C-alpha cells in the first residue's frame, strides 16, 4: 500500500478523472509521484519548451532574440491577443516566445515553431537534453484534442519536471539563457489559480498552464523558490474520461499543495 498516494487518489475521484504530480525539492533529492509515468497531453504547456528551444538556438545566432518579425493576418489564431495586438508593428523573437509563454499566444506559438522546423524540431529539442518521453506531433490548434489512448502531443509529470529542472536550474540552457527562461516563466499571467494558489505568497514562482479543454485536460508546471531555499520543480496533469468532462483548476491547485506538503 502507498499511503502518501492516498489523499490524490481521492482528490482524482472527488474530481471525476486522472490526476498526474511529480514534484522535486532540489535541495534534498526528496520527491512526490502520483502517476508520474502515465502521458497526459501538454495542450499548451509545450509552450514552455518551445521558448526554451528558441533560447537555445539564440546561443548560435547572434541577435536572434533581437530579430523583428512581421507575421501578416495569415499568421494569427484564435486567442492571440499578443499578435493581434502587435500585427501592425511586428514582434522580435523574443517578444514572440514571451507572449507564448506569458499568455499562451497560439499564433505567437506556431510562428516560432516554424522557425524550430515544426513539432518534430521542438520533439528533437527535448531529445537533446534527455528527455525521451516528451512528443509534440501538432500545431495549435490541433494538438488540445486531448484523445484518450492517443499519445500525440503527450509526456509525463516526471519528464516534464526532470526537463523543467533541466532547462531552468541545470545545464541544459547557457547560463543567460536559463536566466531568461526563467524570467518568462515568472513573468506569466495565466497561472493565478494553479501551482501559484498553492504556495506561500513570498515565494517566487514561474509557471507555463496547458488547458486543451476537452476530456477534463489541463495542466501546469512551475519552479518554486521558497524564501531562502533550494527550488522546487514540479508539474501537475489532468484528463477525464468524457470529451464535455470540465476541466479543474482548483484541482491542480489542490494536487499541487499536496505535493508541497509531501516533500522532505
Ligand atoms: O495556458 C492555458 O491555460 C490555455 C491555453 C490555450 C488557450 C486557448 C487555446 C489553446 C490553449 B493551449 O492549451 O493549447
Amino acid at each position: 500500500t502507498n499511503l502518501v498516494a492516498e489523499p490524490f487518489a481521492k482528490l482524482e475521484q472527488d474530481f471525476g478523472g486522472s490526476i498526474g504530480v511529480y514534484a522535486m525539492d532540489t535541495g534534498s533529492g526528496a520527491t512526490v509521484s502520483y502517476r508520474a509515468e502515465e502521458r497526459f497531453p501538454l495542450c499548451s504547456s509545450f509552450k514552455g519548451f518551445l521558448a526554451a528551444a528558441v533560447l537555445a538556438r539564440s546561443q548560435q545566432q547572434a541577435g536572434l532574440l533581437d530579430t523583428p518579425i512581421r507575421y501578416g493576418k495569415n499568421a494569427l489564431v484564435p486567442w492571440s491577443p499578443i499578435s493581434e495586438k502587435y500585427l501592425t508593428t511586428g514582434m522580435t523573437v523574443a517578444e514572440l516566445s514571451a507572449a507564448a509563454v506569458q499568455y499562451s499566444d497560439n499564433a505567437a506559438a506556431n510562428l516560432l515553431l516554424k522557425e524550430l522546423g515544426g513539432p518534430a524540431g521542438l520533439t528533437a529539442f527535448m531529445r537533446s537534453i534527455g528527455d525521451t518521453t516528451f512528443r509534440l506531433d501538432r500545431w495549435e490548434l490541433e494538438l488540445n484534442s486531448a484523445i484518450p489512448g492517443d499519445a500525440r502531443d503527450t509526456s509525463s509529470p516526471r519528464a516534464v519536471t526532470e526537463s523543467l529542472q533541466k532547462l531552468t536550474l541545470g545545464s541544459a540552457l547557457a547560463a543567460p539563457q536559463r536566466q531568461q527562461f526563467v524570467d518568462w516563466l515568472k513573468g506569466n499571467t495565466t497561472g493565478n489559480h494553479r501551482i501559484r494558489a498553492a504556495v506561500p505568497a513570498d515565494w517566487a514562482v514561474g509557471d507555463k498552464t496547458g488547458t486543451c479543454g476537452v476530456y477534463g485536460t489541463a495542466n501546469d508546471y512551475a519552479v518554486v523558490w521558497p524564501t531562502g531555499r533550494a527550488p522546487i520543480v514540479l508539474a501537475v496533469y489532468t484528463r477525464a474520461p468524457n470529451k464535455d468532462d470540465k476541466h479543474s483548476e482548483a484541482v491542480i491547485a489542490a494536487a499541487a499543495r499536496l505535493a508541497l506538503e509531501g516533500l522532505g
